[PDB]
Formats: C-alpha cells, sequence, structure tokens
C-alpha cells in the first residue's frame, strides 16, 4: 500500500528528530553540515549537491545508530543511511544522498583511551569503528604492542579499511588488516547490535569484513597484537625494468616457511613504484632506460620486543644489497624508529598540504591482478597510457594471507582452487592540479580498465564502483566464484533488506524483491 517514492527531508526530519529527543544522539540538518557530509576525497568543492544528505547524526553510543537503522528500515519508504569514517573514499561511497550521513567520529565524545582499550594478556586491543589506525598504533605501542597489518595512510579509520580489506607492504606477509580481526560490534541495516567472529554469526563478520559497508556498521573491531619492534632499517632500490622489480618483490615475499627461497623471510614490509615523470642523477638513468623507472621499497623492523636484533639487520641488508637486481650505486637506506616507519605518509601530507596540493581532486584507481598479466599491464599501462600527478604503487600480495568466506573480492575464481599464489596491487594515486588534468586523468582511468578487458587480462577494482548490478555481478563478484554474488544477496536480504545501508556505494538503490 505505501508509496516507493524516497522518502523527503520532511519525513526524514521527522523521524531523526524523534531519535535526537529521545536519545543522546545529536542532528544537524543546515547547509553547511550536509555540505561537509556531501564530499569526499575524490573532490574540493564546498559541496556536491547531487549528494547532499538531508541531516547528518552525531551518535553518542551504538545504540543510537541501531535506532537509526531500525527508524529507517521500519518505516512506509526507508531512507539511506552512510555511515562516514573519515571520506577517503574518491567515488561518493560515503554519501547518503536525500539520506542521513552517520558521524562516526561523534561516538568517540578523535583519540579516546575509552575507545582504545588494550588488553596486555589477551595481546588485543578494542578499537572503536571510528577511530584512526594511526591513535590505533600509539594506543598499542604504550604498552609495547602492535597491530600486524597496515595501510599506507595511518589517518583512515578502522570501520572504513576493514570495510576494504586495508593492505599496504605487511600484507604479504600477514594478510590485509581484514585478515587481522578477533571480532566486530556491528549495528545490521535491521537496527541490531550484533557482536560477531568465526566463534559466533561468523556469517555476519565475514559479510562486514570487505563488505562495502552494505552489511552493518562497525562499531568496535577486536584488533590482535605482536610484540613491537623499535626501529626499522628502510630501503630504496632503483630498477630500470619491470622484470626485475616484480620478480625480485616475489622472492621477498616468498612465504618462508612454505616455499623459502634465498632471500625469504628477510623483509617486513614489500612495495613497489613506477616512477613516468641526487635528482640529475636519477633523471639521467631515467632517460637510458625510456622514461620509466621502477622503485622497490623494503624494511626490515628490529629492536624493542622483536627477535630481530641490530646485529641481524645489518646481515638481512648485506644479503639484499647484494642477491637484489636493483641498478647498482641507486639504493638508499634510511634507519628510521618503528613509529616513523609506519606514520611515513604524514611528512607527505604535511608537504602537501603546505604548497596548497591536498585539498584537490584525486581520480584514483586501484587495481588487483594475476602474477601471469603484471609484466603485459606493466607494458600497455607503465609504458603506455601513463606514459608522459601523483604516486603509482605496484607489488604482490599472497592469496592465501586472505580468508575466501569474507565479501573480498581478489582476481580468481573459488572453483579453480590453488591456481597462482601471488597477486599485484596497483595503486594509480593521482592529483588534478592543474587546468584539465581531472578530464585527462579520469579517462586514463577509463582507458586502463579498456585496455584490460581488451588485452584479456583478469581485472579487479580495489575500492571497487560500478553504475550497475550487471557489472557488479558479472564483472566484479562473478569472476570471483559462482556463489560470490549469490552469498553476497543472501547477505544482503538478511542484514539489510531495505538496502538503506551505504547506497553510494551504488550496488543496491532499492529494498531487495521477495
Ligand atoms: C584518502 C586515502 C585513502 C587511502 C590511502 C591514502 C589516502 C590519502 N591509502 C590506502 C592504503 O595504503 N591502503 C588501503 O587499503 N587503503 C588506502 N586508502 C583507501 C581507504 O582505505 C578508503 O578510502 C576507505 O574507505 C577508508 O577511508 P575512511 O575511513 O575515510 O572511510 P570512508 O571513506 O568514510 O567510508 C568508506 C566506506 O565504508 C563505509 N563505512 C565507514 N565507516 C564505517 C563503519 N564504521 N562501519 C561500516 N561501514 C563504514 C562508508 O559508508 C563507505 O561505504
Amino acid at each position: 500500500t505505501p508509496s516507493t517514492l524516497a522518502a523527503s527531508s520532511a519525513i526524514i526530519h521527522d523521524i531523526i528528530r524523534g531519535l535526537a529527543d529521545t536519545t543522546a544522539a545529536r542532528v544537524r540538518t543546515d547547509a553547511e553540515a550536509t555540505a561537509r557530509a556531501s564530499t569526499d576525497f575524490g573532490t574540493n568543492a564546498t559541496a556536491d549537491d547531487a549528494a547532499r544528505p538531508a541531516a547528518v547524526f552525531y551518535p553518542s553510543c551504538a545504540a543510537d545508530i541501531a535506532a537509526l537503522l531500525r527508524a529507517s528500515s521500519a518505516s512506509a519508504s526507508p531512507f539511506p543511511v552512510s555511515a562516514r569514517g573519515r571520506g577517503h573514499s574518491t567515488r561518493g561511497q560515503a554519501t547518503a544522498p536525500g539520506g542521513v550521513v552517520v558521524d562516526m567520529a561523534s561516538l568517540a565524545v578523535t583519540s579516546a583511551s575509552a575507545r582504545l582499550a588494550v588488553s596486555v594478556d589477551g595481546r588485543y586491543i578494542d578499537a572503536g569503528g571510528e577511530q584512526l589506525w594511526v591513535d590505533v598504533l600509539h594506543a598499542a605501542l604504550a604498552h609495547g604492542l602492535t597491530p600486524r597489518s597496515w595501510t599506507d595512510y595511518l589517518r583512515l579509520t578502522v570501520g572504513g579499511t576493514l570495510s576494504n580489506a586495508g593492505i599496504s607492504g605487511q600484507a604479504f606477509r600477514h594478510g590485509p588488516q581484514i585478515s587481522n580481526v578477533l571480532e566486530l560490534d556491528v549495528v545490521t541495516g535491521t537496527g541490531d547490535m550484533v557482536t560477531c567472529s568465526k566463534e559466533k554469526d561468523a556469517d555476519l563478520f565475514d559479510a562486514v569484513l570487505g563488505g562495502l559497508g552494505q552489511f552493518g556498521i562497525i562499531t568496535r573491531a577486536r584488533i590482535p597484537l605482536a610484540p613491537a619492534p623499535a626501529r626499522a632499517r628502510w630501503l630504496r632500490l632503483l630498477y630500470t625494468g619491470a622484470a626485475d622489480l616484480t620478480a625480485d618483490q616475489e622472492r621477498l615475499i616468498a612465504d618462508d616457511e612454505r616455499r623459502g627461497g634465498a632471500l625469504a623471510g628477510l623483509m617486513d614490509y614489500v612495495e613497489g613504484s613506477v616512477v613516468t615523470d641526487d635528482a640529475a642523477r636519477i633523471a639521467a638513468l631515467a632517460e637510458e632506460a625510456g622514461g620509466v623507472l621502477y622503485f622497490l621499497e623494503g624494511a626490515v623492523y628490529y629492536g624493542g620486543a622483536s627477535d630481530t636484533t641490530a646485529a641481524d639487520v645489518d646481515k638481512r641488508v648485506d644479503v639484499m644489497l647484494r642477491e637484489l637486481r636493483y641498478a647498482r650505486g641507486f639504493a638508499y637506506v634510511q634507519d628510521v624508529s618503528y613509529e616513523q616507519f609506519l606514520d611515513r605518509v604524514s611528512a607527505g601530507e604535511r608537504r602537501l598540504r603546505g604548497e596548497g596540493l591536498w585539498d584537490v581532486p584525486h581520480p584514483w584507481l586501484n587495481l588487483f591482478l594475476p602474477r601471469s598479466r603484471i609484466l603485459d599491464f606493466a607494458a600497455g599501462v607503465f609504458h603506455g597510457v601513463l606514459l608522459p600527478g601523483g604516486p603509482v604503487l605496484v607489488y604482490p600480495m599472497n592469496r592465501g594471507k586472505w580468508d575466501g568466506a569474507t565479501s573480498a573480492v581478489l582476481p580468481y575464481d573459488d572453483g579453480d582452487g590453488d591456481g597462482d599464489e601471488v597477486f599485484y596491487t596497483v595503486g594509480i594515486l593521482r592529483s588534478a592540479v592543474a587546468d584539465g588534468d581531472l578530464r585527462r586523468m579520469e579517462e586514463q582511468n577509463a582507458e586502463v580498465a579498456r585496455f584490460c578487458e581488451a588485452a584479456g587480462i583478469p581485472c579487479t577494482q580495489y575500492l571497487p564502483s560500478y553504475a550497475t548490478q550487471a557489472d557488479w555481478a558479472a564483472r566484479h563478484f562473478g569472476p570471483a566464484g559462482s556463489g560470490r554474488w549469490d552469498t553476497f544477496l543472501r547477505r544482503k536480504r538478511k542484514y539489510d533488506p531495505m538496502a538503506i545501508l551505504s547506497r553510494g556505494q551504488r550496488i543496491f538503490s532499492s529494498p531487495l524483491l521477495a
């Protein structure tokens, strides 16, 4: 009987004003709050008028979020509700156009002891979903402990990265952040608060991990901790080609116990990058190579509560500088604290902000591709599409460190069994600075995607963005397993049947049919 027409701001405001009256949660409907909640890292505009929510909700308790989700799901025309972490998304993933954005930071009333509780005996930290990874790090280090898996950039929320995967140079060893969670407190789209883990409501736990915010809002994540090292020996090695870079990265990320190899188990972190556009020396070698150079980045942790000593580090660096195929005379080694290494990108952000180059559009593209096609991709993209800004990252990870039961999508089919253990990530992290940059960079991104589809390179987007369910099903979830899309829909029907959660992800726009 009720109309399917989208609930108006009038109906939404009446429901949420009721919530502001019956809970300690606060509501803002003013243009300043809604303009901020309409944008993300993808744009630098004051407001994205199309993405503007009807209101911003400032929860005091996870129960306020539960009341909001229940109120929307049970109403005549359910309204969109989206959690916002730091809005580091670039394609509107945290927007709730004509709906309600949940300011997750409000739960911390962002660093707060109550939201970052360390259990020394249990070797875990109970972190609020809104908490930043930098604050999780400092809270753990105060007890000589550390999370095992990171993102390169630490000013991201626990709930935000866990809804994607959370990748960095440690993922080859300990898996992404989603592989390093003991339990979660989740507020489902239906408005229930469920504590879940591999032992209880595993279906919700696995759905939420890499789940693009489709099943519920993470209000707490219990993160396991390892003994913390004190320092890190940090290497940056130049390479003249993709072949030796990738071959060496694979040697470094090899599983020491199972596969082995001379360079296995030496590095605690392995990344790489492409430079398309001591400065005069690098520029001279660039012309000789053909305009494109590569970097291998590594780190060996030592000291503190680690088993690796400063003497062990010298021995490992000696092995790596002898065995690696980097360009001789282009090896850069630095010694930093463990915290300085993990928080390294902060110096980059500070520098960019100071030059007015941070608050600019970010037409980013992140991909996962099989090891078998990395050289074909390098030839067509790094030596083609992207041939002359921002960094271009390239590095391998180990599939075995990822749990296939979660929502996360890798470039493998579940039914193909144990194929290639190694896959690559490519991060095209450019900033639109000059006039015409945005249109040019967005077209180059679309061109990378069209080039892969045409060359038959299986390509999976990390932080995916598709407009149709046909693309989500056949291009994204489908090549990952015959039951992946059916599993995603089954979980959606169970946890968010009205499809109100994170509609900015563009998977669902309307309640699921019978
Ligand atoms: C901006 C940026 C992003 C980034 C990065 C560096 C920068 C400068 N480096 C990364 C890295 O090294 N490794 C990696 O895995 N990701 C990296 N990113 C991307 C980043 O992970 C994503 O942008 C991610 O979304 C985390 O950002 P944030 O915490 O800001 O989250 P969001 O953009 O607001 O929301 C993302 C989606 O998740 C939903 N959401 C938000 N909070 C929750 C909670 N608590 N529970 C459930 N869902 C939640 C949003 O609705 C949205 O769909």
